């Protein structure tokens, strides 16, 4: 249970985030942490607080710290067409 919790009735989709692929399928320990996989890529974000070691990754409606060592920011810019 506590998967998720509705708030207000609003559709704005304004968010900037991190994006990095996987390298290693990883296994969260705690609820905190969150579950990864190979070749996948995720959104990671910097919290207060947080670790350095550690970014916010959202998988499956989820959030949770996830390890930097097993993500790779993938640092590419667009292509203006």
């Amino acid at each position: 249970g506590s998967s998720g919790s509705s708030g207000l009735n609003d559709l704005k989709e304004s968010s900037n985030n991190r994006k990095a692929r996987v390298l290693y399928d990883y296994d969260a320990a705690n609820s905190t942490e969150l579950s990864l996989l190979a070749d996948e890529v995720i959104t990671v974000f910097s919290v207060v607080g947080m670790d350095s070691d550690w970014l916010m990754g959202e998988r499956g409606n989820q959030k949770g710290k996830v390890p930097i060592t097993y993500l790779e920011l993938l640092n590419s810019g667009p292509s203006s067409g």
